[PDB]
């Protein structure tokens, strides 16, 4: 699964009450960066209306068939490229959200599933933005690591 169209729109649905609006908007927009900078991918940001990339904070069962469990556990989820819920992300309302090394970073969860919004599976590489598990990283020069690029330039060339 892939996008056809390099233009894609996001949509912020709701906010973590946890961060002020402002780290919310600009955790999503730097996580787009990131493969943004690696692709021919342009990520455009509408306020109301049908988006590409739908983003929510939600709890427990929330309309998709993939329930979120609560604190910790699962995180996000987000899905393949593809019309209606495809490439949406969908954040654990019951995590704690950060801008900082403390459980669990809001930009860097959302730059892992925006992976997934773009066409890629989880990587093997314990060092890949894609591996399924969290682990923190400094956030401050982040970039993409190699792992990652490989993957986003493999599907968008
Ligand atoms: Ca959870
Ligand atoms: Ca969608
Ligand atoms: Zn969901
Ligand atoms: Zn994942």
């Amino acid at each position: 699964p892939k996008w056809e169209r390099t233009n894609l729109t996001y949509r912020i649905r709701n906010y973590t009450p946890q961060l002020s609006e402002a780290e919310v908007e600009r955790a999503i927009k730097d996580a787009f960066e990131l493969w943004s900078v690696a692709s021919p991918l342009i990520f455009t940001r509408i306020s109301q209306g049908e988006a590409d990339i739908n983003i929510a904070f939600y709890q427990r069962d929330h309309g998709d068939n993939s329930p979120f469990d609560g604190p910790n556990g699962i995180l996000a989820h987000a899905f393949q490229p593809g019309q209606g819920i495809g490439g949406d992300a969908h954040f654990d309302a019951e995590e704690t959200w950060t801008n900082t090394s403390a459980n669990y970073n809001l930009f860097l969860v959302a730059a892992h599933e925006f992976g997934h919004s773009l066409g890629l599976a989880h990587s093997s590489d314990p060092g890949a933005l894609m591996y399924p598990n969290y682990a923190f990283r400094e956030t401050s020069n982040y970039s993409l690591p190699q792992d990652d690029i490989d993957g986003i330039q493999a599907i968008y060339g």
